[PDB]
């Protein structure tokens, strides 16, 4: 029975002023790697127990001993999202619901049936890219973002967000980042009731009412219009949960909805770029998935199957997922009182949260050179240790969406590496930045053109 | 659309007595360097078609277009190691679960837990040429499968072959290796019912009944003790499936046992013999190996994290499975009709030949120095492209053995290392022994110690 370590304190708001920053994910890696594979951090009125260890992780990530816990974070988040699927307790009715509707939806299989839609995007950012002058770059992030946010709208609820051709957002996604932005930075507030937050507060109550009115209306047009497309709200429209019989009702389904765009313009948009990020910087890696995607995508657009063979491709999508896991935490809860690790005991209750850049980086499993880009760790996948690597999460609750991530991922940097060379023409220093996700701020590259076309 | 080559035929025996000698792999390399990246092989009842370049393997090991396919010669070693993980098709219930029990047995986080039993063996051979008087040289694959076989036996089932106390194998060895030659002879029969043969046939089924007599008794044995070992049967004998939920049955047990050893006594010996047979002929990397493994290997016995420190002793082991890959060959067949390579059309079913040693010999993918002995290539495992370098197999069908072979031979190389000085006293000409695996036969070198404790 040991105690745990804990990082430097402030008075009477203990730990929570180490979270006023920009970074606060990158702040909390700092702290593991000081204190080690477990770290007390307490706020007022609450404690978090951070883990860093697969040793540690593997024990939490048992789901008859440690459920979902939404961190403070989620449940800010849950003022737009609701019980959708992520913002949901397991114990909700609505949860287990939802995915006995949804699951069908997300698994492998059912990607045959968004492939075209998703390939529709991904054309727009091929020509975007054969269309820019000699003289200019890409903005990674930005087009990462465009394209996978247009790619849930398509395939979600058949709506073009037409990011491609936009300068700024589309005023729905003004308010969606917006109220990420609220919610992630109420985090850091000592007296949020403080009126100085009050024009904050109106704020995120406008931007929450732009996101309902514009889903709501959508679901609307879709039940009078009676039309079925492939889309994942025609299968939320006609689903009936086996157990309970019932449907999803029209205000579960709008944030389902939402939920599915944050994760399209967050999570997936930051692992294309930092794909795209280490290609460039490892130009061996580049090389050899570049290869790969010339010998597998032999026809104008891929297919399906196609997509499904490039596996250097997937990993080196795993290897980006290893060092910069875009979903970077999850927080759980003990279901009883208990004792981890031999060690440490909890009381049920007790909140955990899992530091996946830090469990990615545990030399015990991956070895001592844990901050080098190497792919080929994923070339046997039986190799990898269980509970070692867990960017979707665990158990019951991992992510729902990681077919259709992959799949789209998969997808447009098979198409960017069979269309152009990069070139990393500025020497990008990593710079990454945090909000619901992580992505490479200010990443650039030009792009020549292998005239090869669609 | 082409024809493909073939070698030359011998009327109705097509293409058989070629495969009448005893060094048949060494004859196929022959037939590649004559013929090129693929030709058709014919025997009465059968076609293969054997691949040598990197351009057509790289298609090969698409897991969605081919599959492990047993054979001739591993559907003869099946009569003895049954549906034992090397033997078993991919489709077989036994195959998926003691892979799915077993993968954990054999990860980089298992081999802590065997390091000291190797560390035994290990020990017994530096020992044994520590005390060689002053005229003697050492039988290096003799003493290199004394060291594997014993290796395997203790790690797998807490037995000891005591190989170092013998001159003559030990019973059950001199069974296996009758059974091993006998499945070998058998692929160069053109009429295996000629009684001519039924000796041969009567001395298989005993020498069958001698290891599955062994086997079964050492199970037996464990069961009735009740004991808890670090080993391989420990875990089989407690280790459920995930996903049937059940657990190996004792017939399926003994088939893995008789399976490792094999794997011991075979490929993982003839590893070692040949970067032994590498390091003397090339001073400078023996040098540089040697440097390597006095810097790391500082305590009187080496710990599992410095053996992962030898890393330019890895490398050499690399480049050993490179020029002389000791599992020379696997096979795979078409899952459906499908082209190769833009240009050989197959059926479902057809039959592929891997052969290894012809591939790692690709100038395209080497370049011209591809004879030399040089480790340095494997610096970068990214600069290595894909599917140019397959001496552990292919995808899920790959080697589950490949992290205890590896860290056994580092392990034993580096302690090699560190306690002499080698001398090629007789300018050994290199002279290629072919069983199930590749060995130089009639290598001998002297060593003088170091005189460094244990
Ligand atoms: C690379 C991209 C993605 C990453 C790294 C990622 C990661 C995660 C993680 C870690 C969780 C678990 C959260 C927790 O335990 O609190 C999760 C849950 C979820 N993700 Fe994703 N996600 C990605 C993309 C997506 C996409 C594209 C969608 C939908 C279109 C999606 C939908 C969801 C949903 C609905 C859940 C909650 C599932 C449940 O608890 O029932 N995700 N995701
Ligand atoms: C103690 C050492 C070893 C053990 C216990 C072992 C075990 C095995 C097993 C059980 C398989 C079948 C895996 C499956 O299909 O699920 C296998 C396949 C294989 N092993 Fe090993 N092995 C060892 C050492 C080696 C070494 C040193 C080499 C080569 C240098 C090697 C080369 C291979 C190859 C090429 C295959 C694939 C066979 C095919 O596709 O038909 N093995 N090994």
């Amino acid at each position: 029975i040991k105690e745990m370590p804990q990082p430097k304190t402030f008075g009477e708001l203990k730990n929570l002023p180490l979270l006023n920053t920009d970074k606060p994910v990158q702040a909390l890696m700092k702290i593991a790697d000081e204190l080690g594979e477990i770290f007390k951090f307490e706020a007022p009125g609450r404690v978090t127990r951070y883990l860093s260890s697969q040793r540690l992780i593997k024990e939490a990530c048992d789901e008859s001993r440690f459920d979902k816990n939404l961190s403070q974070a989620l449940k800010f988040v849950r003022d737009f999202a609701g019980d959708g699927l992520f913002t949901s307790w397991t114990h909700e009715k609505n949860w287990k619901k939802a995915h006995n509707i949804l699951l069908p939806s997300f698994s492998q299989q059912a990607m045959k049936g968004y492939h075209a839609m998703m390939v529709d995007i991904a054309v727009q950012l091929v020509q975007k890219w054969e269309r820019l002058n000699a003289d200019e770059h890409i903005e990674v992030p930005e087009d990462m973002t465009r394209l996978t946010l247009d790619t849930i709208g398509l395939c979600g609820f058949n709506y073009r967000f037409n990011s491609f051709y936009r300068d700024q957002p589309h005023p729905f996604i003004t308010s969606m980042v917006r109220a990420l932005d609220e919610a992630m930075n109420k985090l850091q507030r000592a007296n949020p009731d403080d009126p100085a937050y009050d024009e904050n507060k109106r704020q995120f109550q406008e931007d929450i009412k732009v996101m309902n009115d514009l889903v709501d209306k959508i679901i609307a047009d879709r039940k009078a219009s009676g039309e079925q497309s492939d889309d994942l709200l025609t299968h939320m429209l006609n689903g009936k949960d086996p157990e309970t019989g019932e449907p999803l009702d029209d205000e579960n389904i709008r944030y389902q909805i939402i939920t599915f765009l944050i994760a399209g313009h967050e999570e997936t948009s930051g692992l294309l770029s930092f794909a795209l990020y280490f290609l460039v910087k490892n130009p061996h890696v580049l090389q050899k998935a570049a290869e790969e995607a010339a010998r597998v995508l032999v026809d104008p657009v891929p297919s399906y199957k196609q997509v499904k063979q490039l596996k250097y491709v997937g990993m080196v999508l795993n290897e980006a997922l290893r060092l910069w896991p875009t979903a970077p935490a999850f927080s759980l809860y003990a279901k009883e009182d208990t004792v981890l690790g031999g060690e440490y005991p909890l009381e049920k209750g007790d909140e955990l949260m899992v530091l996946i850049p830090q469990l990615h980086r545990d030399k015990t499993i991956w070895g001592d050179d844990v901050e080098e880009f190497r792919p080929e760790r994923f070339e046997n996948p039986s190799a990898i240790p269980q509970h070692a690597f867990k960017p979707f999460g665990n158990g019951q609750r991992a992510c729902i969406g990681q077919q259709f991530a992959l799949h789209e991922a998969t997808l447009v940097l098979g198409m960017m590496l069979k269309h152009f060379d990069f070139e990393d023409h500025t020497n990008y220093e990593l710079d990454i930045k945090e909000t619901l996700t992580l992505k490479p701020e200010g990443f650039v590259v030009k792009a020549k053109s292998k005239k090869i076309p669609l």
